[PDB]
């Protein structure tokens, strides 16, 4: 039933498959500037996580099943099961790009190659790790999710879409106000909390790490972090005009070129 709850479609034709999965407090219409392109070449699979503010259910999602991000891997592969759909090239934003890897070691023969666009293995900086953000950042951003939602989706929206896309920021906003506040706040304790750091070595699927040029949530160096890292074939592709965390929205040409790029099509 996973198919219909996560409001799953495939769009397309063809030989060649993709899945792409939107990130934190979004849905699929996250993709709606490139799927048109996409699925001239590809069969596309797009849905909406179980976290999502479009799951028509907003009863479904339990943070006792959902306590980690390797649960999400799980939901991914019985969906792709479900839809009998595969092997795939999967597209992953934020932290569906370390979702998308967990999926691969899981299941290898689902994957042909993964595309991570902003992903993130830990926002959290220690002495040896710079993810971005002091931890104590981390709990001030959840307990200003718990406080005022509202407000902080408006205040979260603008800080991370390219302020230069006004629609953008506004489309965002939009998608983070539709979300349960709970589901909100149960979800950035597992993504803004992660530790997928050591995962990455377990990834054998060729991997192409997508950075915009200047991203508040992801500094660059994450990016040649994921890449060292990662065990099989992996590149790293800087998109030098793309600011803040979502691409596929606010340089959504200059991503089509990378995945041109990358992809032969």
């Amino acid at each position: 039933g996973l198919a219909s709850a996560m409001n799953a479609k495939i769009i397309g034709s063809g030989e060649r498959s993709m899945v792409l999965a939107h990130g934190f407090g979004g849905d699929q219409s996250v993709w709606d500037k490139i799927i048109p392109v996409l699925s001239q070449s590809f069969k596309v699979l797009v849905f909406d996580w179980l976290f999502s503010g479009a799951i028509k259910d907003q009863t479904l999602y339990d943070p006792s099943k959902y306590n980690s991000l390797d649960v999400f891997s799980d939901d991914l592969i019985a969906l792709m099961e479900e839809l009998k759909f595969g092997p795939v090239v999967f597209v992953g934003h934020s932290m569906s790009g370390v979702i998308g890897c967990a999926a691969s070691i899981k299941r290898p023969d689902l994957f042909t190659n993964l595309l991570l666009i902003a992903a993130s293995p830990r926002y959290i900086n220690s002495e040896d790790y710079k993810g971005g953000f002091e931890s104590k950042d981390i709990d001030t951003i959840i307990t200003s999710i718990g406080s005022n939602y509202e407000a902080w989706a408006v205040d979260f929206s603008s800080f991370v879409v390219d302020s230069r896309d006004s629609l953008s920021v506004q489309r965002f906003e939009k998608s983070l106000k539709k979300m349960k506040p709970e589901t909100a706040l149960a979800l950035a304790k597992i993504v803004f909390g992660s530790d997928e750091r050591e995962i990455l070595g377990q990834v054998s699927v060729p991997c192409h790490v997508i950075q915009p040029g200047n991203d508040v949530v992801v500094p660059v160096s994450v990016a040649y972090f994921m890449q060292e890292k990662i065990k099989g074939k992996s590149t790293v592709e800087i998109i030098e005009d793309a600011i803040g965390h979502f691409p596929q929205m606010t340089s959504h040409l200059e991503l089509l070129g990378v995945m041109r790029r990358l992809l032969e099509f």
